[PDB]
């Protein structure tokens, strides 16, 4: 059957920043905006799988570069922090809220 999306509070912690994702928060989002297509087929491996986004030098800027697929604009696919840009526009306390560094609803 069609996957379902897993339960709240799933913790992203292949760092020592750690990130809570809600699916519930993001279900205007089609599924394969973020489980996208890989060899065409929208692959639900976790994001961090080796092979994919699985370097933890958060320096790099290559598609396996793990901040890099969370945190940049101008991707392929959209990132957590470049979607949230566009959804906060100009409004500064949207703008803390979903793309701050720290005090965020990403990094509390
Ligand atoms: C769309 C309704 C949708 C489905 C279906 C879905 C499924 C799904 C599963 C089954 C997992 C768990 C994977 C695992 O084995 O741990 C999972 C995890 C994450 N998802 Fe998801 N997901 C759906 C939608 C969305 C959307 C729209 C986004 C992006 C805004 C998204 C993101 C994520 C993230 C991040 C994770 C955690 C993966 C990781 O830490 O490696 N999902 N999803
Ligand atoms: C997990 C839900 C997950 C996220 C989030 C994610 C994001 C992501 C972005 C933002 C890009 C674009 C990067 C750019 O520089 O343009 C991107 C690109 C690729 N991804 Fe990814 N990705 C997630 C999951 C997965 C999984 C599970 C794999 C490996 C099976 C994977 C692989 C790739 C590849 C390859 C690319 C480059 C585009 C292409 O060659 O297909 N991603 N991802
Ligand atoms: C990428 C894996 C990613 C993360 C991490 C993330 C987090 C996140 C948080 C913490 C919130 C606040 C609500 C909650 O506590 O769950 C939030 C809210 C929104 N997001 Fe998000 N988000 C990630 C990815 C994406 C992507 C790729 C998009 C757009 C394509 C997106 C969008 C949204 C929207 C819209 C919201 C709600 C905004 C509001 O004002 O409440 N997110 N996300
Ligand atoms: C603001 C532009 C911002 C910064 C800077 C930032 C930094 C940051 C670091 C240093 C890490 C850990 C990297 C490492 O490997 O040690 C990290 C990790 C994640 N972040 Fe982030 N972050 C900023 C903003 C945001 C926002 C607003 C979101 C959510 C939209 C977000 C998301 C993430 C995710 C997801 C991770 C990985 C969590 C994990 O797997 O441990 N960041 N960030």
């Amino acid at each position: 059957a069609a996957p379902k999306a897993p339960a709240d509070g799933l913790k992203m912690d292949k760092t020592k920043q750690p990130v809570v994702f809600n699916h519930s928060t993001h279900k205007a989002v089609k599924c394969g905006d973020c489980h996208h297509p890989v060899n065409g087929k929208e692959d639900l491996q976790k994001c961090a799988t080796a092979g994919c986004h699985d370097n933890m030098d958060k320096k790099d800027k290559s598609a396996k570069g793990y901040y890099h697929a969370m945190h940049d604009k101008g991707t392929k696919f959209k990132s957590c922090v470049g979607c949230h840009l566009e959804t906060a526009g100009a409004d500064a306390a949207k703008k803390k809220e979903l793309t701050g560094c720290k005090g965020s609803k990403c990094h509390s």
